[PDB]
């Protein structure tokens, strides 16, 4: 029966808010709406009808009072980060090899170039990975802060 598609239409919709005007106006607009109210009998007078000037509280809203609220908390907002006294605090060094800040004595570069010559000292990515070049080459490798040699 199409009886309940045609029903559906009201059930969306228990609160039928068309504009927003006073509770006595809400009830004019609905009245015309639904049907037609011209010179009824009984004295209507006092019936309301739900309209967006309203609230759960009786306020008038002017504007989502949701939207409002939420607005309204951003009045409570000083000056983020203004700092005016100078203050004394340092920092171990930031360029040379900021995984570790150097390993192994020998000069290092970029963050990568720290992590890629790691590696010739194994753990990162090489140690003993199955697989060698048997006779690697240099043999020796004669290393300090002055000099780093192969």
């Amino acid at each position: 029966t199409n009886v309940v598609p045609a029903k559906d239409a009201p059930t969306t919709n228990s609160p039928p808010s068309t504009t927003s005007p006073n509770q006595a106006a809400a009830d004019a607009n609905q009245q015309q709406a639904g049907i037609v109210s011209s010179q009824s009998g009984p004295n209507a007078v006092g019936d309301s009808a739900p309209s967006s000037s309203v609230n759960n509280d009786g306020d008038i809203i002017t504007r989502p009072t949701s939207d409002s609220i939420a607005a309204v908390a951003n009045a409570t907002k000083p000056a983020a980060v203004v700092s005016d006294p100078q203050s004394m605090k340092v920092t171990p060094i930031v360029n040379p090899s900021s995984y570790v800040c150097n390993v192994c004595n020998a000069r290092f570069s970029t963050m990568s170039a720290l992590s890629e010559h790691l590696r010739s000292d194994h753990r990162d990515d090489a140690s003993t990975l199955l697989a060698t070049p048997m006779i690697n080459n240099a043999i020796r490798s004669f290393l300090t802060a002055w000099d780093d040699i192969r």
